[PDB]
């Protein structure tokens, strides 16, 4: 979903799609729903994607993205 460097996105819940077993690991790096996390970097060609958490720095693909309910900071005084 154009994981542009910088961009911040907030954890609302997870995929139907997710195991709890692989959600269980994730929330244990900090990717916790109402939590937001930052874009640090994108590999060339696209996959996957640097972020920062809280907690810790991680690494996973869009495809592992895609299976938590993410929604852009879009609050004008939290994009600032």
């Amino acid at each position: 979903m154009q994981f542009t460097p910088d961009s911040a996105w907030k954890i609302t819940g997870f995929s139907r799609d997710i195991s709890p077993a692989y959600r269980q690991k994730l929330l244990s790096l900090g990717m916790l729903p109402g939590s937001s996390f930052h874009v640090v970097r994108v590999a060339p060609l696209g996959d996957p994607v640097h972020i920062e958490t809280r907690r810790v720095s991680l690494v996973l693909r869009k495809k592992d993205l895609a299976l938590i309910e993410l929604e852009a900071v879009a609050q004008e005084n939290l994009y600032f």
